[PDB]
């Protein structure tokens, strides 16, 4: 019961949904409401800036509703409509999810041109379907860092002199706050001769400022400087200061 569609642009990012375009009437809007009910509404913001014009055209959502449902559990999803032109873009962690959506798009409206522009955020291999988040990342992060940072007593296992790994961890660290993060600072204490406590405290602040600059939510970041305690080594030689000078990052 159609032949052409109007220019519609819809972009979804995180928990924000921006709808802008035109509708052939109010009856068509009802169909959209059904596809929206699935989307969400609560802590999620939903705006519909669609104008009603008794001249424009729209694609029927008869067998398209099921398609939106498959893409409902996928963020960064977007859809561009332009008459005989249909382009859908978005980021899909699990390739398996895209496979199902890809078929849905083709099944949605085969009588039209469809272009799948989905990129993998680094995930695809048949793994735990859940957008490889910062889950147990703490265990995996240890591998990415594969370097000394806290409690290290390895005779001599691997001696990499790089820093690129730090930038990599920061990227993953920015989405790690999903849980709780605790930052501890190790240092000695003697008063004046040690003055390690003041430096350890201020030092932690520098770390937070850097991580936060990468997009790390400092609203869940906690720092605690425990000096004097757990006196790994004594304070007397240059090695003593470095021995106690330690830091650790833990995310729940």
């Amino acid at each position: 019961s159609a032949l052409s569609l109007s220019l519609l642009s819809i972009s979804r990012s995180g928990n924000t949904v921006t709808l802008i375009g035109d509708f052939p009437d109010e009856a068509a809007k009802a169909a959209l409401m059904t596809a929206l009910n699935g989307l969400l509404a609560p802590g999620v913001n939903v705006i519909d800036q669609i104008h009603v014009d008794p001249v424009v055209r729209s694609l029927d959502f008869s067998s398209a509703e099921p398609v939106f449902t498959a893409s409902v559990p996928i963020p960064d999803f977007g859809l561009k409509v332009e008459r005989d032109t249909v382009t859908l873009t978005g980021t899909a962690p699990s390739s398996e999810h895209k496979d199902a959506v890809k078929r849905a798009a083709t099944s949605t409206w085969p009588d039209m041109k469809i272009v799948n522009n989905i990129e993998v955020t680094g995930q695809a291999p048949p793994g735990p379907p859940a957008s490889g988040p910062c889950a147990d990342l703490q265990s995996a992060i240890n591998a990415v860092t594969g370097g000394p940072i806290a409690f290290g007593n390895d005779g001599a296992s691997l001696i990499p002199a790089d820093y690129e790994i730090l930038n990599r961890v920061a990227d993953k660290l920015k989405a790690c706050p999903d849980a709780r993060v605790t930052i501890n600072g190790y240092t000695d204490n003697t008063g004046s001769e040690g003055i390690n406590i003041p430096l350890s405290a201020q030092r932690a602040k520098i770390v937070a400022d850097y991580l936060v600059a990468r997009g790390v939510a400092g609203d869940h970041i906690a720092t605690v400087g425990l000096g004097s305690v757990n006196p790994i080594a004594s304070n007397a030689t240059p090695e003593g200061r470095a021995k106690n000078r330690r830091v650790e990052i833990v995310v729940n």
